[PDB]
């Protein structure tokens, strides 16, 4: 793993909180803006294992749609994980702040990216477990990168008996699809966590977003199959989203939106 000397790192502002440290924005000389996760004095043995273990696996990943590791500071204290900085931040907040500002093709393109990075993770035998728009970062080319800094996002088997697999990630990716196409709406709106699980078990599923291609709704619906073996694999998801994008007239057929309010005018 690329070891970085602390003299090359300039922390500037705090932007979040880690396991046992803060997360900063800063500069890296070799000047490149970076995000910095620190492990502060007093960390436990387990925290160090997880911290440097996160660094190790990130260093193994090399994919367009996975956040890139710039390097690590492990020979000096505080220890640091240093990644590329993504100017547009977390996808959930991004979309909520840019409601209606993109084309359907752009939105589906985001989803293709996320799916490509998840296919890569799943093939590397990495189970994310917390896939959600809030863990996806967006750069100045609209490229979405899976990161890892959730009842409503979690497959039934992962909730019920903690079976977390790439197939439970697929369920979550279904929910991310809906997040994207709704521009960051809260999945299941104000339903409580227990009402969500009850709804799912009862067989209900999130309704179609407004202005949503029929193909895209069909795909998220198949990510939400109760039977884990029936869900698409990420290879299936990437393949469909790539074909839809490359034949973009396919996205013009829209699923019917179920109106929650009727407005009558002559
Ligand atoms: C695939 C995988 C597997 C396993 C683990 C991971 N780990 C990371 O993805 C990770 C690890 C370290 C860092 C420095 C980053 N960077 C960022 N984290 C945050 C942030 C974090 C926490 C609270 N608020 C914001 N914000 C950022 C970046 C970059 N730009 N921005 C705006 C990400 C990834």
């Amino acid at each position: 793993t690329t070891e970085i000397h602390p003299s090359c790192v300039t922390r500037q502002k705090v932007i979040g909180a880690g396991e046992f440290g803060e997360v900063y924005k800063g500069m890296l000389k070799t000047e490149v803006p970076v995000a910095i996760k620190t492990l502060k004095a007093g960390y436990t043995e387990k925290q160090r294992v997880d911290f440097l273990g996160e660094a190790g696996i990130m260093g193994q990943f090399s994919h367009h749609n996975i956040i890139r590791l710039e390097g690590v500071i492990s020979k000096y204290k505080p220890m640091m994980i240093i990644t590329e900085y993504m100017e547009n931040g977390a996808l959930d907040k991004f979309l909520r702040e840019k409601d209606g500002e993109f084309s359907v093709l752009q939105l589906v393109g985001m989803l293709r990216g996320i799916a490509a990075g998840m296919k890569y993770l799943a093939n590397m035998n990495y189970v994310h477990r917390d896939l959600a728009a809030r863990n996806i970062l967006v750069n100045s080319n609209l490229v979405c990168k899976v990161s890892d800094f959730p009842i409503r996002w979690t497959a039934p088997e992962a909730i019920s008996y903690r079976k977390f697999t790439s197939a439970s990630d697929v369920w979550s990716f279904g929910i991310v699809m809906w997040e994207v196409m709704t521009y960051g709406e809260r999945p299941y709106w104000e339903l409580s966590n227990h009402e969500v699980m009850k709804a799912i078990n009862d067989g209900f599923r999130l309704p179609t977003p407004m202005d949503c291609p029929s193909a895209i709704y069909q795909l998220m619906m198949q990510c939400w199959q109760q039977e884990r073996a029936r869900r698409p694999k990420f290879a299936d998801i990437v393949s469909i989203l790539d074909k839809l994008i490359r034949a973009p007239d396919s996205l013009k057929t829209l699923a019917d939106f179920d109106p929650r309010v009727s407005i009558r005018l002559p």
